[PDB]
């Protein structure tokens, strides 16, 4: 498959380290039924968690991960809930008392977040704030947030919201509440992504729609990225911003041409449709020459400074009442260059 | 195919009636990316709506229906929003001023709603209240809610919530804000349903899991159910509880055996796993002998009495904080017999 070709095959996967980290923990995964969340759930079971609390607001996604894990039904609890509902979330944390939260709930589609910037702010930034605050209040030991390469020097609403989430969570970290954020690039074949789009175009005898002939993305298999996130979480002492080594990036045109070749449909045209609002031709390379190494060659630690939460809480209030979200985000993330 | 075999093929589908109802309207569909919602969206485009506002809190679902309708992108607006967010929802209604709301957003899985009764209450009852209240305040002309056979003499939290939603919306109907609810039974191949589960078990060489050898459901194709919902909305004058003729029910064991035969499997067993909490062996037959006929042989009107909205609103406030949801629902819906 195209997925096989573009896998990272990291040499530094470490099952026993992840097992030592997760063994007999109560773990709560937000966005449990999503592309990333579902793989986190599966690896929590694989690596010995005692009790998995699966939180998702999408009933089909929750249904599906719970069904996928039916052999482990006695050790999993499906919680149908938005992380925006602080009272209910608080009751869940009090009831089950997780020691680890893995936070993979967010809105991610760049065009939809450009079209719905208030909902992006609410779901991503406020959702993160509510979940992180409830975690810290309820004495959750460790909190790992999934982040993304689009958070680095962002040019779109989505990526900027994730950068605010990084600032918030990392600035919450202290001696009793250890926070890590892990940035990585595209996961092969995630929900609503380019590979399934191109497969559907081919199955329907449609030209492939390519945004720009030069566009590239970095890719990893979901199982690779997730296990590396868990390795990073295991070694985290709190306050770390981790970045994953994605390998070489992939030109999307080469992806398109390879899928046409694999399907034997080279009679199909590749049609160029144009770069979309806020879209980058090349996402930022994650690992900086001054980032710190870890014991895993695939995981580095990027610099981050805490911000004053009295400031950031005020600005988060502002984002909820302001007439121009793009301008309000720029006040928090001065490197935001909204395309 | 199995869906072909179980299609209702109603004789009284009326394309020109639906077109007359929908042409040049601004229509908002809640749950627009869902099984029912997505078909509503597709039919709104087919039958001539001017502008479709698609509201869904699930980003993938919204993405998918917006993508499916890409040839019509200039007349559709994807709104990534929970209907529980009243302030944002009011802004949408004030901005776009839909004339018709088709309400297909809910949680429907009986087992998950048994496990998460508070979220079933909030998403179904409070969501419906917020959307219905906003619609009436924003002078939406007509509001059509999707309901279900499980709302009749309910035995599970899900079905009981939908019953409360019927009571609320119908009690809000007046001379200026016309409400209809439409009950129907199972849609063939819906999200997370038995046919996809059986298909996946067969494709992965697993025994089929059957809850009980005698269990039956009523089935219709999604396009048939949705067109009849729209025909019902079209003829509604406000306050109607409509029910669809589903035809004969289907034993799930016969469904299982037919799926095995369609794939020439004689290697797979059917394993009986048991009736789940709140589950009925036979959902209620929707058409009562005293229901009123309409001009469509597939659509009838059931009796329903308005309730006092000041009382029902107090009950809804209580449902949000109470410890005893099953008991609280029974106080609102006296015919609720919770199969615990
Ligand atoms: N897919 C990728 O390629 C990729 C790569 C790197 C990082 N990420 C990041 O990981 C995160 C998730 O991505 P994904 O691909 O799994 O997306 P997804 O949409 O498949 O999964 C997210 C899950 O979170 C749930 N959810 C969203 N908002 C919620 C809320 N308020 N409460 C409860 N549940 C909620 C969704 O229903 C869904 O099941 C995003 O921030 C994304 O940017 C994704
Ligand atoms: N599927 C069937 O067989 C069937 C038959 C008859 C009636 N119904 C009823 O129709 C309704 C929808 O069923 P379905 O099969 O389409 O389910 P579904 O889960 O496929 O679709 C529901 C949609 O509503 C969305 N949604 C849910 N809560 C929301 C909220 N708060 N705000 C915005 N969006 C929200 C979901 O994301 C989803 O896309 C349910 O009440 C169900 O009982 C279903
Ligand atoms: O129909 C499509 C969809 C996506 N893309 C490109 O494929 C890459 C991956 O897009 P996807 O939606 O998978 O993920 P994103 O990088 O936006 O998170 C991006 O460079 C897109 O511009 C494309 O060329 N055609
Ligand atoms: O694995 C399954 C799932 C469902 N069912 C039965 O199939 C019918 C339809 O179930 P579905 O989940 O499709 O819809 P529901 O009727 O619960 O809305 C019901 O009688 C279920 O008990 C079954 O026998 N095995
Ligand atoms: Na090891
Ligand atoms: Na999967
Ligand atoms: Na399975
Ligand atoms: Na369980
Ligand atoms: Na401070
Ligand atoms: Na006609
Ligand atoms: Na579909
Ligand atoms: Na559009």
């Amino acid at each position: 498959s195209i997925e096989d070709l573009l896998a990272r095959k990291p040499k530094d996967l470490d099952d026993s380290a992840v097992a030592a980290f997760l063994k007999d923990k109560v773990v709560l995964v937000s966005g449990a039924g999503g592309t990333i969340g579902s793989e986190l759930c599966k690896q929590c079971i694989k690596f010995g968690a005692k009790h998995l609390i699966m939180v998702d607001h999408s009933e089909y996604n929750l249904y599906k991960i719970n069904d996928d894990l039916n052999l482990y039904k006695e050790k999993i609890t499906p919680i149908l809930l938005s992380i925006l509902d602080k009272q209910s979330l608080d009751e869940v944390l009090k009831t089950y008392k997780p020691e680890l939260i893995l936070h993979a709930a967010a809105y991610k589609h760049v065009p939809l977040c450009e079209q719905n910037p208030h909902s992006a702010v609410i779901n991503n930034i406020l959702g993160t704030k509510i979940l992180c605050d409830s975690a810290k209040e309820n004495k959750v030991a460790k909190f790992v947030m999934i982040s993304v390469d689009k958070a680095v020097r962002p040019t779109n609403i989505m990526g900027c919201t994730k950068r605010v989430c990084e600032l918030y969570t990392l600035s919450m970290s202290d001696e009793n509440f250890e926070v890590a954020c892990v940035r990585f690039g595209n996961v092969l074949g995630s929900s609503g992504s380019v590979i399934p789009k191109f497969k559907a175009q081919i199955a329907n005898n449609e030209p492939l729609t390519l945004t720009h002939p030069d566009i590239v993305r970095y890719f990893m298999l979901v199982a690779e990225a997730v296990q590396l996130v868990l390795q990073a979480g295991a070694i985290a002492k709190g306050g770390e911003l981790f970045v994953l080594d994605m390998g070489k990036p992939v030109k999307i045109i080469d992806l398109a041409k390879k899928m046409l070749l694999l399907s034997n449909r080279n009679d199909l045209e590749i049609k160029i449709t144009g770069l979309r609002k806020g879209e980058k031709l090349y996402e930022e390379l994650l690992i900086d020459e001054n980032d710190a190494k870890t014991q895993y060659e695939s995981i580095f630690v990027a610099k981050n400074e805490k911000v004053d939460l009295d400031w950031l809480n005020k600005e988060i209030e502002n984002l909820q009442i302001c007439e121009d979200i793009s301008e309000a985000l720029l006040k928090i993330v001065p490197e935001f260059k909204h395309n």
